[PDB]
């Protein structure tokens, strides 16, 4: 329950997958720092719906090896790959959560969609994040993103334990989890590399995923929160779905960033909706 | 240190297990949702006292695979099954907590005694957990289960923080343990499959013991404390003795559910006193 | 990235990790940590153009948890596995605390010829054990035996204070965050409760001046002058005495945690060290 997806040095890099149930395949692509574990509130709904589920770990994340380099979207991308050949899976629905709309994104463009059924764009840092004199529409410019940068570089824990509060939270409400789950995800995150860490703050905040959009032609769905202080609906889910004919939104009342857990009901009840389609 | 004892989708499951020390064999069967680390307080004074010692993960749990299916007790047991023969462990004691008593009950009425000197139900779930009009010395009502289905369905995290406070609380004491202690339990049951925390709820209440207590014909110990808010003595290991004739019992004054932790010494007393010739 | 040297039936196995390319500096964590304690020295030897290799002592972080070997022949015996597994040259020992243990005794008895330097941070030689006999020493029997009953009858407790004293420097105790201090608590709950236990008696009573004798080779204390666990004046000191031609670098305000509180000056001082 391991893919080898290459190595360092000569030694294997590992991704940590869970495998579950009978029927078409879901693989769920986690946000950052987070792992498989960040879909508790989906796995039960999918598989009693009839679907298989997949879960896996990006590199440097939850169970997964820690390698030094690769934290880009070629990398990872080549890393999903691995794990769709090596489990032979065909009409799967690619599910990108946050950074996970990278993967997405970046596979279809680059690996075609052969294998690929449908995807769902779930409050993900498409099109494009950053803001800048080149792209003045986006919504992260590079003042913003130091800080992430620089929290992470001198005090990670305490900085992934302001995140995870935010990342719950929508507006002035937070209250949406417990503190046990809060705490959990903390930890989750805790174990996670700090250089893979650090690295995909510039990945998925300075990765341009306009070009990659253009191959989109397979049924789409974006979920979102209109809530979501991360990364806020009109700069990311509203613009990938303008930019993907046919694609369709389920923009969440009150949905922060972590709305999976928060709006269980109402994300999986879109995604189911959209995956008997 | 694993083994394999299974696969599901195409993936092996493996089990996580210690083997330390020399002599007989004492093979201790953690409870839920914890993991073999809850046994810290036994395993050294078996070793000192010239047992070999090995613990396991179940399925789901600790440093075990997290599969979707397989959590009811012919699988645990077959698991356990596995484990012996691998380890070719001969005259052996197995040592089953809460509803670790559950594979002690139907690997002895499945696969018999030949590998096995002694047994021993600590805090254990047998005879048979249910509670109804028909059963009435059961311990836990409809009600009472699909409270813990609920909790674990809905969330998990904080279900699991008021779990631990109660398994460790002797009716209106709960300073019988740290909140250290008490929040290292939470974080090995956070870590825990999902899916094999709510399944095992089932396995657990639901399983009838009682014909499998019938084969019971080796030396046999209830340890029990008087005061165990979860599996309460004289809905489990009172009936237990009553129903295994040479059996003896050590029930222990001011006793929660987590005895062996909160009376390490009194516990440890009662199961060396047996284990001796 | 991270792998697996090995080292009743099942191999006994030390997790390890291996950063960047370059001349090897080996970091060898305290108790009852991990590797994942030196997070802020990794990126900045990779950057200055190391490779840089942690590693998780048999009981702790992601190694296997046996019964025995919890003693500095076998630890040092694994250290000595790992460097010729990966057939490391011109290393850099870096002990923190316990791990400057595996450092003396590693020279002692390998000798040199895989290494070109040694650094002893906030280090245990050259002989913790305070006694009558013994005064240099840092920690007495009385000290030892809470350090043991608590971790026998609630290490869990025990870990927690702990690691609040591991990080202040006198009456600064908000040099790290409660999360980083509670991430490090963790790190060591996870640990052998066996190894956790008899790591006590190996590093406060093993006695390494015999071994800090056959040290010919460039040798760096970095120490804090504020480490409640491991003072600098039973310790640090006396390893620099020691050692011809070792260096000191003494942090101002220092704890024992001090690579985490003092990144910025544990680096200076490793670095200025590794290029000369
Ligand atoms: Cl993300
Ligand atoms: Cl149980
Ligand atoms: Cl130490
Ligand atoms: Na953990
Ligand atoms: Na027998």
């Amino acid at each position: 329950a391991k893919i080898t997806v290459g190595t360092e040095n000569q030694a294997p890099i590992e991704i940590y997958y869970e495998d579950h149930g009978t029927g078409k395949p879901v693989v769920l692509i986690h946000g950052w720092p987070l792992s498989g574990r960040s879909w508790e509130y989906q796995v039960p709904a999918l598989v009693e719906a009839g679907y298989r589920v997949i879960t896996y770990d990006r590199r440097g994340f939850g169970k997964s090896s820690q390698p030094w380099e690769g934290y880009e979207y070629d990398t990872f991308t080549s890393d999903l790959h691995q794990l769709l050949e090596q489990l032979e899976l065909q009409n799967v629905t690619l599910v990108g959560f946050s950074m996970g709309g990278g993967e997405v994104a970046r596979y279809i463009s680059t690996y075609g969609t052969d294998r690929i059924e449908k995807v769902v764009f779930a409050g993900a840092v498409p099109p494009y994040l950053y803001k800048s004199e080149d792209h003045p529409e986006g919504a992260l410019d590079d003042a913003t993103i130091e800080t992430f940068k620089s929290g992470v570089i001198n005090d990670r824990l305490a900085f992934l334990d302001e995140f995870t509060k935010g990342f719950f939270a929508a507006g002035d409400r937070t209250d949406l989890v417990s503190e046990s789950f809060r705490l959990y995800n903390w930890d989750i995150a805790a174990g996670a590399s700090p250089k893979g860490t650090l690295d995909c703050i510039t990945a998925f905040s300075k990765t341009d995923f306009r070009k990659d959009l253009e191959k989109f032609n397979i049924p789409t769905l974006i979920i979102h929160g209109d809530s979501d202080a991360t990364v806020p609906f009109e700069y990311s889910g509203k613009l990938t779905h303008e930019a993907i004919p046919n694609s369709k939104v389920a923009l969440i009342k009150g949905g922060p960033h972590g709305l999976n857990a928060t709006h269980a009901k109402e994300f999986n009840e879109a995604l189911l909706l959209f995956l008997k389609d």
